[PDB]
């Protein structure tokens, strides 16, 4: 699955950066916090091409999963909201190195429009969001606006032809395009549930 | 006699009860929960009997009572103490997140190794502390959750220090797998972008 494929990809990529050639299912099981039977079952999708002896060829799986995930493609991004989240994301320098290029950032606050959210990036007026998205063919919109305005902002991106939405606002966006939510509070909540379970 | 429902199904009830409240449902039946949670109606009644009559209203279950009683069991009414390690883009944005205290999470300290950042305000009322005192601060204040907002190359090191200081859990923003004896929730923005783009291409 997508989340599981990405999890394998991040692990194997760190493994290649270290320089490791072969990784065992048990090392994968520990690194991914998964069962060794599931590690072998998931990776059996790549057949004997993904294995070297008892272990797994790190570069083969990394290249094969990178192909599935389409990691060679670059993506145009816009960030709606020049607040805490929007600026932190816009200033993540290596994001462009991973193939995700933020080319526009928008906000409805006159004090911040015209300011520099990041080197080479100027906050634009959210009134020009649809025009900017259609003109530049932006594929992914990053919603860093409040939860009340999130559905509206999402509708604006969808009407303007956005292909996907990365949503930081704590609300279930109702829209046709794929949405990936980063809910920091919910992630903290999920963590607490596991904390309560272990200390019960 | 009536056993406490396991955490995994408590969480399932909680999220289902949350959706019901958003829909405006005040009373829900065992069969509706059986349908929405894919469980035996018999099992729904055995699980919810843990909350006695307090969980029930009329012909069904009191959604509000169950949401708050299950949330209480899951620590939703408990104000969790957080520290943030790393006072950069992520750490400052998390430290500046206004209403997180209202949601139940209070950052009482933020730490960094940069002497140019230490002693400045990461957020109004919050001073960047020297990461040298990280363990002592966590132990003294009984900090539960550590938010790792440092670069990946130092993330494992920070996690072990939090672990040694008795941290209960870790929210990790650094794109690495953390190996510690406490639970870890990863938030990987790049991974989330990769999931999103894969689903975009999948629809074609
Ligand atoms: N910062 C966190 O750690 C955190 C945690 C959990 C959730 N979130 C969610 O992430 C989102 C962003 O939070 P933040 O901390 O960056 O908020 P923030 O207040 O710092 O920034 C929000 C920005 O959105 C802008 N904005 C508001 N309405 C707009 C509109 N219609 N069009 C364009 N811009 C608009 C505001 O001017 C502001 O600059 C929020 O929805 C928040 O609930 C953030
Ligand atoms: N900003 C994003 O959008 C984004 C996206 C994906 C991942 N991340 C990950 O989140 C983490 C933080 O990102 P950021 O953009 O805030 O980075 P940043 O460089 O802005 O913050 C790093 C901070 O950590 C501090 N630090 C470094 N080593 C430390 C140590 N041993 N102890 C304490 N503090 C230390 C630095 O002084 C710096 O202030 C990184 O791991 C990054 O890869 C961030």
């Amino acid at each position: 699955v997508s989340k599981r494929l990405v999890s394998y990809y991040m692990c194997l990529e760190r493994l290649l950066d270290e320089g490791v050639e072969v990784v065992s299912s048990e090392e994968l099981a520990r690194r991914l916090d998964l069962k060794a039977s599931q590690i072998r079952k998931d990776l059996s999708y790549f057949g004997e091409f993904g294995k070297r002896g008892v272990g797994y060829n790190v570069e083969h799986l990394y290249d094969a999963i990178g192909e599935i995930l389409g990691v060679k493609k670059e993506w145009k991004l816009v960030v709606v909201g020049a607040g805490n989240i929007g600026r932190a994301v816009a200033n993540y320098t290596v994001m462009k190195e991973k193939g995700f290029r933020i080319i526009g950032i928008f906000d409805s606050d006159p004090s911040k429009i015209g300011k520099e959210a990041a080197p080479g990036l100027t906050v634009s007026d959210v009134s020009e969001l649809e025009k900017f998205v259609e003109e530049h063919g932006v594929e992914i919109g990053v919603i860093a606006v409040p939860a009340e305005h999130a559905q509206e902002i999402a509708e604006r991106l969808e009407k303007a032809g956005i292909k996907g939405i990365l949503n930081f606002a704590p609300v279930k966006i109702k829209v046709s395009v794929p949405v990936e939510n980063i809910d920091i509070t919910a992630s903290l909540r999920v963590l607490t549930f596991e904390i309560v379970r272990r200390n019960s």
